[PDB]
């Protein structure tokens, strides 16, 4: 068991050029692979989730080249649905943005492919997506627990009337949206009830349009898609910096700045997590917006009580930032934290108490009352990059913190600790 100990950080200040967005990167790679023509992606993220998508594309026969730092990728589009037979196994780590989208996309035409991943991925739900794909004609088999990967895909999604549950993950709808345009028949996707993580759907539609396809969005309750379309290379495409990864650095400034500026995202970003900056502002920090940067400057930090369903990833960062705020913070409507890299409500509550907070772990919310002063803890990270990054903020205090399995940040941000160190100042 590897670990990293962070000594107290007296002040943070500086500029971070953000690693590429994981959400945009994996959507762009799959759309580029399906598209006609050569796509050149720049500012692509190099992290485990992207690497698993790249390996899957290699396995499927897609040709591409990567620059030395793996942030520039020249992809030769397949000009249509990807194919493989013989129950070829694609190992997808714990990448939801590879597992959910490929589970749908590979249902086009005939195929015989198995999708699997790390143990935790076999515990992340996918039944709502499988139900929807089957309504459209796909043949899908659960090889282990019903409603979870691994899956054996045998093709057959032709389109039609498809209902999909949007209450647990927006990724199921995302996967259907990217797939349906290439199906032979038109598809009408009806959302059953609620839709969580709605901003990620806007990221999907934005990327689909960049690749030549638009659909009819009826108030997010129903989506009308014309079949028989084709994705087309947009030529060179710049991947946005990752707004979820930015959250740690902006929160660091709100706690212990200084001014921290992150570049690669700005007021025009398509990512929902730039709204994390509005939460810091509500807590008392000062935010500056640019075309290609967001900056945060220390002001004060007051507790808040907010529904965080629109920024589930960055919301975790408020849970540790809350340790430094005045008052009790409550984060609501975040049930799906439970079905991600780990059950994040259980994990966040457990680790927060270790550094001294009094915490109520609600079924779909968390309430945090900070201690007068933090104490040292060895933080468990649950194979979850975000637990490691969130708890790194404990060091913006008088106490060091030890983070177990620090390399788990590689899921989306291999260089996280060096980047936090870059803005950490002793004076
Ligand atoms: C969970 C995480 O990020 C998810 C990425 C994502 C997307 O479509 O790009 C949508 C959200 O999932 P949901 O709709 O289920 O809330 C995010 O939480 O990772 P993932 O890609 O493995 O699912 C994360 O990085 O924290």
């Amino acid at each position: 068991m590897e670990s990293l100990t962070l000594q107290p950080i007296a002040r943070v200040d500086g500029t971070i050029n953000l690693p590429g967005s994981k959400s945009v990167s994996n959507r762009a790679l799959l759309l580029a692979a399906l598209a006609h023509g050569k796509t050149v992606l720049t500012n692509l993220l190099d992290s485990d989730d992207v690497r698993h998508m790249l390996n899957a594309l290699t396995a499927l026969g897609v040709s591409y080249t990567l620059s030395a730092d793996r942030t520039r990728c020249e992809i030769i589009g397949n000009g249509g649905p990807l194919h493989a037979e013989g129950a070829l196994e694609l190992f997808l780590g714990n990448a939801g943005t590879a597992m959910r989208p490929l589970a749908a996309a590979l249902c086009l035409g005939s195929n015989d492919i198995v999708l699997t991943g790390e143990p935790r991925m076999k515990e992340r739900p996918i039944g709502h997506l499988v139900d929807a794909l089957r309504l459209g004609g796909a043949k899908i088999t659960y090889l282990e627990q019903e409603n979870y990967p691994p899956l054996r895909l045998q093709g057959g999604f032709t389109g039609g009337n498809v209902d999909v549950d949007g209450s647990v993950s927006s990724q199921f709808l995302t996967a259907l949206l990217m797939t349906a345009p290439l199906a032979p028949e038109d598809t009408v996707i009806r959302i059953k009830g609620d839709l969580v993580s709605k901003p990620y759907i806007d990221i999907t539609l934005n990327l689909m349009k960049t690749f030549g396809v638009e659909i009819e969005n009826q108030h997010y309750q129903q989506f009308v898609v014309k079949g028989g379309q084709s994705y087309q290379s947009p030529g060179t495409y710049l991947v946005e910096g990752d707004a979820s990864s930015a959250s740690y650095f902006l929160a660091a400034a709100a706690i212990k700045g200084g001014t921290v500026k992150v570049t690669g995202i700005g007021r025009n970003s398509m990512q929902g997590d730039i709204r994390f900056a509005d939460v810091l502002e509500k807590m008392g920090a000062t935010i500056c917006w640019g075309d290609d940067y967001i900056s945060c400057t220390r002001g004060e930090l007051n507790a808040i009580d907010m529904d965080m369903n629109h920024i589930p990833a960055a919301a975790m960062t408020i849970a540790t930032a809350a340790l430094f705020a005045k008052g009790t913070t409550t984060l609501r409507n975040i049930y799906n934290w439970r079905v991600k890299e780990t059950d994040r409500l259980f994990a966040m509550a457990t680790e927060l108490r270790k550094v001294g907070a009094e915490v109520e772990e609600g079924h779909d919310y968390i309430r945090i009352t900070p201690p007068e002063k933090l104490n040292f803890a060895e933080i468990a990270t649950y194979n979850d990059h975000r637990m490691a990054m969130c708890f790194s903020l404990v060091a913006l205090s008088d106490t060091p913190v030890t983070i177990l399995d620090p390399k788990c940040t590689a899921k989306t941000f291999p260089d996280y600790f060096e980047q936090l160190a870059r803005i950490s100042q002793a004076a």
